[PDB]
C-alpha cells in the first residue's frame, strides 16, 4: 500500500505516473478571436481530462479512496493541476505560456482584460519556478500535493469513514512532504534551506489556487461543457 | 534588516504583541459583517504595520498586500476563534452562529467550519497562528506586484526574506515543543496547505458579494492607501 513507500520509491512511482503532452488542434485559424483561442484551450483541457484521471490512479493512495472522494479531489483540482502543468511547460519560455508544443503564446497574441491578469499571474508563477530552478521531481510531489490537498478540506464529515478517509489522504500527504524534504537533502541543502525550500514551494500552490479560482469564475461565466461534470469525472473514473 | 535580524522568539513577540482586540458585534447577516468587518479593518492596518519587514515596503506596496489578503486575513481570524467551538462560527463574542442559522454562503459557512475543525485536531497553537497570519499578509499579494523597476524587485526579495524568517520561526517553535525533525517539517506543511484553503474561501467570498451586488464593502486602493498614510 502507498503509506509503506521509501521516499525514492515514490519519486519513482510520480515520474512513471506523468501524463503525456498533447498538442493543440492543429493549425487553427490565425489570427485568433477570443472564442477561437477559448475553443482551443477548452477542447485540449478536454483531452487532457483523461489523462489526468489515468495519471491521478498512480497516484500513490489515490485509489484507497471511495470513488466519491476521488471525484470530489479531481472535481476541485482539475484546473489547477492543468495550471501547474503549463507553468512547470513554459518555465524555459520567458514571456510566453506553452499551453501545448504548437500553441506558445506571448501575453499579445492570444485574443479579456480578466484573461490577461490570469496570463500574467501564470507567467509570473513561472518565472518564479524558473528563478527557484524548480527540479522534475519537486514538481510531481508538487502536482501530487494538488490533487490531494485542494478537496481534502471539504469533504464535510461525520461518519468515521469520512474521517478516516481524511485522516488517510493527511498520511499521504505527509509522505510527500518528507519526500520532497528527502530530495532537498540528497541534493545537498542544509536543514534551514530545506525548511525553507519547502516552504517557498507550498505557498506557490496559494497561488495556483487562486488562479484557478480565477479561472474557474470565467468558465462559469459562459453560456456554453466546459467544465467537467461530477458524472463526467465519476465514470471517466470506472476503469 | 530589523526584521531579518530578529530571533525566532522575537518575532514571536513581535507578532502577539501587535495582535488586534476581538470585537463585539453591533447589534441582515450582510449587516453584520460589514459593521464588524469595517471597524475590523481599522485594527487590521495597525496590526500590518506592526508585522516585521512590513513598514520596510513602499506605501503603494503595503497597499496591494492588504488589498489582496484583507479577507483571508479576517477569515483566519474568525476560524481561530471559532477553533473552541465545533459547529459554530464565532464571529463576535456576542455573535456565534450555527450552520442553520447560516442565507446564501453557506458553501462558505461549511468550508470555514472545516477549517476551524482542521485547526482543533490539528492542536494549532496561538504562536503558529499569528504566524501564518502574517505569512498570508506577505504571500497573498507578492506575486502581483509588476516587477519592472529595481525597486519593486528589491521589495519581492524583501517579502521573501521575511517569509523565510516565518519559516525559520514555525520550525523554532516546534523544535522547542519537542517535535522531531520530521514532525516539524511535516507540520510546516500541514500549516501551509490550509493556506491554500483560506485563499479558496476568500475567493469564494469575494466572488459571493459581486452577486450580492456588495461590491462596495471591498476596500479600494485608495481607501486602504489613505489609512495607512495616517
Ligand atoms: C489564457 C488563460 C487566462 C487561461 C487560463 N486557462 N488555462 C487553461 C489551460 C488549459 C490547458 C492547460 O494544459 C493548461 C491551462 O492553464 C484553461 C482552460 C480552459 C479555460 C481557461 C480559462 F480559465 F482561462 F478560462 C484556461
Ligand atoms: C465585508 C464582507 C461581508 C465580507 C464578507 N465576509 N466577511 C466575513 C468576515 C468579516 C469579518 C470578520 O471578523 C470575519 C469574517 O469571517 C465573512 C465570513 C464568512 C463569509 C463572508 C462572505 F460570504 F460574505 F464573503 C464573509
Amino acid at each position: 500500500l502507498a503509506l509503506s513507500l521509501t521516499a525514492d520509491q515514490m519519486v519513482s512511482a510520480l515520474l512513471d505516473a506523468e501524463p503525456p503532452i498533447l498538442y493543440s488542434e492543429y493549425d487553427p485559424t490565425r489570427p485568433f478571436s477570443e472564442a477561437s483561442m477559448m475553443g482551443l484551450l477548452t477542447n485540449l483541457a478536454d483531452r487532457e481530462l483523461v489523462h489526468m484521471i489515468n495519471w491521478a490512479k498512480r497516484v500513490p493512495g489515490f485509489v484507497d479512496l471511495t470513488r466519491h472522494d476521488q471525484v470530489h479531489l479531481l472535481e476541485c483540482a482539475w484546473l489547477e493541476i492543468l495550471m501547474i502543468g503549463l507553468v512547470w511547460r513554459s518555465m524555459e519560455h520567458p514571456g510566453k505560456l506553452l499551453f501545448a508544443p504548437n500553441l506558445l503564446l506571448d501575453r499579445n497574441q492570444g485574443k479579456v482584460e480578466g484573461m490577461v491578469e490570469i496570463f500574467d499571474m501564470l507567467l509570473a508563477t513561472s518565472s518564479r519556478f524558473r528563478m527557484m530552478n524548480l527540479q522534475g521531481e519537486e514538481f510531481v510531489c508538487l502536482k501530487s500535493i494538488i490533487l490531494l490537498n485542494s478537496g481534502v478540506y471539504t469533504f464535510l464529515s461525520s461518519t468515521l469513514k469520512s474521517l478516516e478517509e481524511k485522516d488517510h489522504i493527511h498520511r499521504v500527504l505527509d509522505k510527500i512532504t518528507d519526500t520532497l524534504i528527502h530530495l532537498m537533502a540528497k541534493a545537498g541543502l542544509t536543514l534551514q534551506q530545506q525548511h525553507q525550500r519547502l516552504a517557498q514551494l507550498l505557498l506557490i500552490l496559494s497561488h495556483i489556487r487562486h488562479m484557478s479560482n480565477k479561472g474557474m469564475e470565467h468558465l462559469y461565466s459562459m453560456k456554453c461543457n466546459v467544465v467537467p461534470s461530477y458524472d463526467l469525472l465519476l465514470e471517466m473514473l470506472d476503469a
